[PDB]
Formats: C-alpha cells, structure tokens, sequence
C-alpha cells in the first residue's frame, strides 16, 4: 500500500534534502549517482527494499557488504549517512533507511539527466541483514539470458520490460576490469574473446585491462556519455558494444528473441526508454516492502535500533 504522498505532511522537503546531498557529493565524487542507483537495486533483490544492505556486521549476522556482488565494489555508503543525518535532523524519526536510499536513487537518476517522478514509499528497515540471500540473488555479470531472466523472477520482476529496462542503469557509472577479462581473452574456455563484443571496441577494452594487469581498474559502462542518464546504452548493444555479458545477451543471446524488441525500442526514442525505466523502478520498489507497523524507521541506518 505504498503512495508518493506518504512524507508530504511530515517531512515536505525529504526529496530537497537529499537532492542537495547529491549535488554537493558530485563536485568531488562525479560517479556518486551511479553508486547510489545500484545500492537501491541490491537493497530491493534481497529480501525487498528494506535497506538491509545498509547494516554492518553483528556477531549474529553477516553484513551483505561482503556479498560477491558488494565486496571491494559497493560504495557510497557514507553519503547515505549523511543525507540521513540531515533527514533526521530535520524530521526526527520519521524517514525509513529504506524509503531514503529510495529517493535518493531516484534523484541520481534525475540529476544525471534521466526522467523525474515521484516514487511510492512508506517502507520500513529490516530487524536483519541476509548474506546468503545476497550472494543467491544478486546476478552476476557472467549470467546467461536465462540465468538473468530467472534471477529477476526469483525476487518478483516477472516482465522482460523489467529486465531490459532497468539493465539500462549501466548508461553511467564504472565496471572493473576483473569483470570482462573473460571476455577479452579466453570467453567460456574458447581461449578466444567473446564474438558477440565488437572487435574495435575489443581492442580499445585490452588497452585498458591487459593480461596479468590491474584487475581492479575502472572502465565505463557507457562508451558514448559515460556520466549521463540517457538510452545511449541501448544504442551500444545494437553495434556489440555492451560492457559485460549480461549487457550484451540482452541483444545477442539465443533466448533474447523477447528482449531484442525493447532493446530497439528504447535505443529509438528517450520517451519510451524514461517511461519504462519508471515504471519498472517503481515495480522493483515495491518488491516485499516492510509496512504499516512491521519493521523499523532505524535512526543510523548501519545498526538496528
Ligand atoms: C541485470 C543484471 C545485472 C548485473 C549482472 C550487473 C552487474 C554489474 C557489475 C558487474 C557492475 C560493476 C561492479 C564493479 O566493478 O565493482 C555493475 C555496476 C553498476 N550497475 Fe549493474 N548489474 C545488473 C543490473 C543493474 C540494475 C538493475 C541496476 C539499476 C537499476 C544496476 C546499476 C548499476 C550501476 C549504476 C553501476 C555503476 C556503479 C558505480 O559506478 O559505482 N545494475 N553492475
Ligand atoms: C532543511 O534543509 C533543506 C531544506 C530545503 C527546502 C527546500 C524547499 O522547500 O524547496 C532544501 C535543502 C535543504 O538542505
Ligand atoms: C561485482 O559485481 C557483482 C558480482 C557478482 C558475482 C560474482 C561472483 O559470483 O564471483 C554478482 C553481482 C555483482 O553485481
Ligand atoms: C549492478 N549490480
Ligand atoms: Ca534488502
Ligand atoms: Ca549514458
């Protein structure tokens, strides 16, 4: 029973605030948004959007920030401290971790340059953090198409719009070399690269992440505007020019007869790329939300109350 209007009495300027956050972080940090998008879609594929990817260790529960998919990877986690410092300050009590890093993911998404909308809360914080749940859930950049369509399922996102949408988050922001070294030099095996990457592109990804190089060096997700929200990332899968695996099969693989059509369709016109981005952000917000009187509102959003 989320609704966009649930802070407009008690906390009217939340989205304001964490806005301004945002603004100030990207002088210095110009990746920040990026990082703050994905904190959101690994907060809401384990266990729902209940900002349990925000807690730290316990000695009864593993922090997820030492899931495969976080580890030496996720960041950005003291910026949402301080947007959540200043809510708090603000609106004592009031703001849900998980309704924040919500917004929060939203407003990088406009600040970017991508659509603006306002997103349904009243979430709640989960009593728990589940590091098992996120190292099953979480897709991995070497996923086949059916491997990726199976792990939207599992959490809830049954439409191939959902996936191939949402996919559309790597129009900004970084990805290690580790994640693509398989793919320039020996993909499944072969001891070949991956035919489905172009093969200028090839040459151009082996200059950046060479064999026996720095694994953890960063390249862009988006060859063409590496820091805008905009559908260019749809337009580089239609000339093999995705980043990771999981990118290209959205284009390339054998099962993609379904996804190749949203992929043209959202190269071809912004409008339709935004609406569809929208409506699957609110679809994967409102995956197994904590409500009403379940949960928390966590004051520090890396402990338990
Ligand atoms: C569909 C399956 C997906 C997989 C396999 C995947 C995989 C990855 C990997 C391997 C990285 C780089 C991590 C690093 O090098 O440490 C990355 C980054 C990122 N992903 Fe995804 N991702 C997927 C879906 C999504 C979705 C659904 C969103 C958001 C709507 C998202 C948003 C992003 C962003 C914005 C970054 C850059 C973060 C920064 O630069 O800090 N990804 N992803
Ligand atoms: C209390 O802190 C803030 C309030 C606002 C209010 C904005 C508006 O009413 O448009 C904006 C930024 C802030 O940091
Ligand atoms: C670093 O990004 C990721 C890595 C994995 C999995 C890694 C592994 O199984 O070794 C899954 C999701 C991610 O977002
Ligand atoms: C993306 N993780
Ligand atoms: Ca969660
Ligand atoms: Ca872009």
């Amino acid at each position: 029973q989320l609704t966009p209007t649930f802070y407009d009495n008690s906390c009217p300027n939340v989205s304001n605030i964490v806005r301004d956050t945002i603004v100030n972080e990207l002088r210095s940090d110009p990746r920040i948004a990026a990082s703050i998008l994905r904190l959101h879609f690994h907060d809401c594929f384990v266990n729902g959007c209940d900002a349990s990817i925000l807690l730290d260790n316990t000695t009864s529960f593993r922090t997820e920030k030492d899931a495969f998919g976080n580890a030496n990877s996720a960041r950005g986690f003291p910026v949402i401290d301080r947007m959540k410092a200043a809510v708090e300050s603000a609106c004592p009590r009031t703001v849900s971790c998980a309704d924040l890093l919500t917004i929060a993911a939203q407003q990088s998404v406009t600040l970017a340059g991508g659509p603006s909308w306002r997103v349904p809360l009243g979430r709640r914080d989960s009593l728990q953090a589940f590091l098992d749940l996120a190292n099953a859930n979480l897709p991995a950049p070497f996923f086949t198409l059916p491997q990726l369509k199976d792990s939207f399922r599992n959490v809830g996102l049954n439409r191939s719009s959902d996936l191939v949408a949402l996919s559309g988050g790597h129009t900004f922001g970084k990805n290690q070399c580790r994640f693509i070294m398989d793919r320039l030099y020996n993909f499944s095996n072969t001891g070949l690269p991956d035919p489905t990457l172009n093969t200028t592109y090839l040459q151009t990804l082996r200059g950046l992440c060479p064999l026996n190089g720095n694994l953890s060096a960063l390249v862009d997700f988006d060859l063409r505007t590496p820091t805008i929200f905009d559908n260019k990332y749809y337009v580089n899968l239609e000339e093999q020019k995705g980043l990771i695996q999981s990118d290209q099969e959205l284009f390339s693989s054998p099962n993609a007869t379904d996804t190749i059509p949203l992929v043209r369709s959202f190269a071809n016109s912004t409008q339709t790329f935004f609406n569809a981005f929208v409506e699957a952000m609110d679809r994967m917000g409102n995956i197994t939300p904590l409500t009403g009187t379940q949960g928390q509102i966590r004051l520090n959003c890396r402990v338990v109350n």
